[PDB]
């Protein structure tokens, strides 16, 4: 019996007063065979507008619903994610604004929330193939809150346009309370994924169904129609980012 | 058809100028009914403990209090279980506890715990249960049982007033959050006092504790030299907000 | 060897001149301990509701209160769970509730409910439970989940005196029984007041509801426009006898 | 999603003020392959006389213990029944008086109790064949309260006599409290089954065993000896009946 | 040891000059005993329906008849279940049905159905069963329940002669087969009449239908505006061969 | 309490001067409804067959009829399944069948079969069922599958009058019973005619059979050269008493 | 694949015209560790007298209810038995008359019935030890028809007396119909077990409970009181016997 | 809830009158990690000769029994195949003639049959490794109709010769009835696989066992001896083909 640890020697983030029990290591983080299944749908533009932070503009009244399989992620492990991203323009720059995310592994949850500010919660996303269908099921406790399907790699999709999309900035609200119940941190962060390879990309018919849940209200962003269906597989790196706005300043 | 009462960012519980649409935990204070504690205090190596403590905090005794806490009825956070290690300390001349490890089976209190007060919480599978004549605590992290605690069921009474005085002692915590650029953003010592506490019952008896290693939950690093106390008590109490008492980035 | 305490029908609970030997439910009143309510009130089409109301009954608001009720300790009736829909109404200048649908997993309270007061009860499989951070109600009818309700667990306190005032409101029911020749025998409006009520706790929080159709449990006809309220409360109370306030066969 | 209902338009029993939620439809009710297994036994006549209502004659101190399989019943569905019927005489007319009944489906329970006044409770009766034996087991909760066996179709039984038996009236006490705890209804009803076909009938050796239950005290009518054993299959109709006595007038 | 009666290409059931050794389905006609139909007809968007219809075919009503059909005893094809959507149409002044979707749990009738007449058959898991007081139809495609239908068990009789006249109406189908080069080979409208039909029983009652989306089984695209009929009937009938009535490659 | 209708042995079904108290099977005749036959006839070594035949019995053709028979409704004997082998024969100028092996999953018809007519029946687990497109017969003896038969389901009609003529043929059997001293007591040839036969349907199609060895069920000794016929038919018929036509101990 | 059979060459009972398919081989049959558990009880003598054949004396109105474990039996295999034996006297010779028998293996059933004339039926008897108790349960289909318990080897029993009992003749009615429905065989047979060794014998407290079944009416012989309880293990041989009466001559 | 479809817009094969419900998309179809396990065996040349279409000649009296794992097939999905291919010469050209095929996914079945004319049926083929053995099991309903085994990659096999083999034409009989029960289509098609990479190839000891089935008579082509054992893994493309003979013309 032994641990290689011992003890606050591994101070991954260079804290003057470090915490003995670590939850996540430092990055950057390498992703091999990071596999995206995205169903973009039109919704009510007002619901979306109401959610965006100051000076951020909606590129279109669309939610991008994703399932992401991350079977080999350095530091974070072997897990799956599902969530909702909104296409936006901020200060002249087009990117995405993540409004919901669900993972089945705590290290990337605590890390995602505490480093960049991803709005991550614990749930049970699954991405898998059953015969000729690619399926994503997002379960939250006992309830299936999203079911997406796609015809398996029916047609190819231009991998260069996908790369262009993956290269777009990732905008997040990093909100952390103070121990006294008031705000400590309320920031807009921006992060760019690096060293990306799109190994393959496809399109096909798709479907999405959402169901309500008091603590995962993703169904609030109701589906007017599906505007796009994508499946692609990548290797990429998630590096550190930067604060672009501080609302407490 | 269907609906959610939400919509949304109208429920801004921590008064963020620019709120996040998807909430993870509500505002407190948080009320606990039948919060049940099973604690085995043991002596370990003082040097290990002292190495872990922040600046200016003193170790009261070379002791870790290994706990299992059942929280079946917790406002805001739910129905869950916790297990972890707490060290007795003195800070600015005030005696209290310093939490060095904590593991729970529900994410809401995990996220709330880490982000509000700074509890060093990870996700695992703690269990506290009675098996015939024994109270058992088992902490499983993934596939691995990393802690097993046992106790003779309510063998002898324990002075409830003394337990109450212990629960009243401040809770000290290192609240550590990275900046998005990978450097430190927050590195604070926080202090919180549990309130409105009723000790509804307390007992002692014979006890045992076994620990096993894990790379990501190195609790066994604080090895057991001998068991120095065994306690079981049940309570109703409130977890309110707290205060920053040191800022190491200052 | 063996034996039954009865024999009997010396047990004529309702004082029938000519009693039935096999009893299905005893006489009340009936006492409930930890009768636990989870209610999501939602706006619907007022015309649908109006169509359903008996003569001279007025609709207070175009709202359906969808409920899950856990009855773990009910004198005479046992340990069971209920789900249903109740409409706020005014009858002869008095506000109360009119129950339009009800589903239980225990037959004694079904038969007694239908035959004494006139509750519109059917057999099904409702369930109320907590999972982690969430309070859940599922109503299964056969193989089909016809209602799913969720709530953030005890997120905020709710005024218990307001809850009490609500529980004290009259219960109106259409008691409808055919004659053996297929024409109506009984078609009454009854009114009953719950008594000896204690609201032991009460809470609110974010909520959701989803309904699914069923030919024999068409609750989904009362479609959800929006959720207007979410409540959770626990009580001790008594269900006594009531009175006939209208006879539609007169 | 949709329901064909909409709504209080379906008023099957012509109530001036109908209930929106229906539990059973109107009859008459058609039964295909209604299958009977009856072990008739001698018991204490005084216990039986004590149960019978005023002016009803006990024909013989016999209980007919039955299991009835109803796989195809219009309005009521696919279910199973077990119970006890006494041979009686009312105003000179021989018939049966049902003193206990147990079914595994609620629609025929509520309908049975509320229309004709069958003394129906929810349980789990089963009628099945295993090898060489016809078996009936009545389980009430976790407790098996009756077990009947018979040698499978060992000998024929006269179907004509069976038919005569099935044609005999059904006598029932229909007892309903008032919302105030006093009696509202206390009637004797009489119903005749119609359009009966006995498709087959047999006899053979039989056995019956009873066990106590506080809420299903069928064993109170103890077994002195088995007097007959019958198995028969029919098609028949359950129509409406009539009130023949009112103990409240 | 062992043997097969086969060998082989001696069994050339469709009189191919150059037969295939491995047969998939035998020749008909095909006889069905206790072919059981459960149909829920509903109103949908007429524009969706009209867009789907071939040239010169007219929509009779803006209605889809959603069906579950149990076929426990089918000569040649076996013991199987089907579910699908049929539209009422007129072609060359003849009223009939146009099948737009069909799903079965056995491949023989799938291959035979597509290749002989041109039924738009895919493989799935339809089920038709009785559950207490309810007739239920569930169509599952892979992991996904894409249709749920319920009905009150044989609540009221239905005129058997009228059902017989409906079953006698022609079956119209688009028989579409690619050439090996990826261009069209066959694009025909076929017409077939069911024969030797006995309607052994027919009923109606309250009904419900729920649909869910699927990329590869988009049945929910024909959304439900309201249910307009509910039917259950059982039959014996024969499925014989049919005729080509349009050739769109001509 | 409890009771059996018997007592008895007042039930002397076979009119024994000194009856046995515990009965194993009642007296006939015995009526079978939906007695369902699946028969694969195959050519084998005629010498093997000849060796098995009793004196003065002639083999009609070097064929074994391998059968699976489903008996779901048999007066006196119950609900059971059979598999066996029957040889076409001529005895005293009359053609019929000689049963050489038989396996049932119900003991009453085993004992009655052996002790009344002389059927060579053993206990085993034969099964006849449809899976999709295929009719299947499996004969399991203990843990070992000793026969597997398959057929394309009702692919073609079979002349039912020919089937009827076949079912009407005499059943020949060697009834062999030892004496308690280990020497022969009974060694008879019996002959029995099935009566009141209705062939309700009959079909043919492609078929297969596979046999596996077993020390105590050596059916595979009668190896398959080729399959000569495949039949499936359903009947109602009666099994009555028969007669002794040879006594080999005389 | 091959069978050693080939074929009607195996004529174990020297039939002039042998049957190809054998069900049991010839004896004698050797039993190792044949284990007996017997609860002897008093019952109604008149019921017993009614069952016994002409000129057989009832020694006492007692039924010996047995469970016998036969894990190693030449020719017949590994099986279990339960049944009822009556102490009788035939032509001055004390022995046992078996009135009911149940086994879980068909070879010893057919052989038992057809050679000596044991009244054997197929069921599921079990004999096992659980903790401190020896338990015998006889299940007939889905129904447990007998349950016997005993305190495990509480006290010794004289093995010499046990041996004397086991050496007593076995009397049986061998009854076989003619193919025409009339009697063919109706004999009383007598057989003596040979080469017996009683390896151990015990007594202790015991219990017996019986339940009815139409096709296994063992409960008809009701229990007035338990008169003896025995457990013993043996090695013994079952040989051929002789006919001692023929009721057809 | 929504589908991206709507509706006959996706007319994959350019039908003047398209079918609303699609079963399979247009090709060509890309296969990644298409894995072949083939046991070639000698059989009776006359059985084979009798099956071949006009002017087609048997290269050798051999059947090639294959299991093929297709875990990533664009348009068709994730499935497995097993079947029998015969080496043939047609009009001077050597290739293969497929006589049986079984798949566990309907899209490639309907597609294979309706486009090229593969004689495909639904079953349950499995290909997998268990310790040091590569195993293929073909189950049809309840029956195991083929079991093949191989020593795992015992020796390498010349990948260039394998490529040469995979490049050979695929000859098929495309037979489709008319709605009136007579022939509509009776064609010989020829197709060539393209863009092939043999990533690896091996040989080793092998075995094959076949069992009969009325509706999958693969055992008719009995095994005289195994002549070759191959395992190889490929990426390749299945494109459209051409009609080479029309027997209805």
């Amino acid at each position: 019996s032994a641990n290689s640890l011992e003890g606050v020697i591994d101070n991954e983030f260079s804290m003057p007063a470090p915490r003995w029990l670590n939850t996540y290591p430092a990055g950057p983080y390498r992703f091999i065979n990071r596999e995206f299944f995205i169903i973009a749908y039109e919704t009510d533009p007002d619901l979306l507008q109401a959610i965006l932070p100051p000076d951020m503009e909606l590129l279109e009244p669309v939610v991008k619903f994703e399932f992401i399989r991350m079977p080999d992620s350095t530091g974070f492990g072997d897990y799956t994610e599902s969530g909702q991203v909104v296409p936006v323009r901020y200060k002249g720059e087009e990117g995405g604004f993540t409004i919901s995310m669900f993972l089945d592994c705590h290290a990337p949850i605590a890390g995602g929330r505490e480093i960049w500010g991803f709005p991550k919660k614990l749930a049970k996303p699954k991405l898998f193939v059953e015969e000729d269908t690619l399926i994503g099921i997002l379960k939250y406790g006992s309830i299936d809150i999203a079911i997406a399907t796609m015809g398996y790699k029916h047609r190819p999709l231009d991998a260069e346009k996908v790369l262009e999309s993956v290269k777009k900035p990732v905008f997040l609200l990093k909100n952390i309370p103070n121990v006294d119940g008031t705000p400590l941190v309320n920031q807009l962060t921006k992060t760019y994924l690096t060293d990306i390879t799109v190994k393959g990309a496809w399109t096909g018919p798709g479907s999405l169904e959402l169901h309500p849940h008091a603590l995962a209200p993703i169904s609030n962003l109701y589906i007017k129609k599906i505007v796009s269906v994508s499946h692609f597989i990548t290797d990429l790196t998630l590096p550190y980012g930067k604060v672009v706005a501080d609302y407490l300043a």
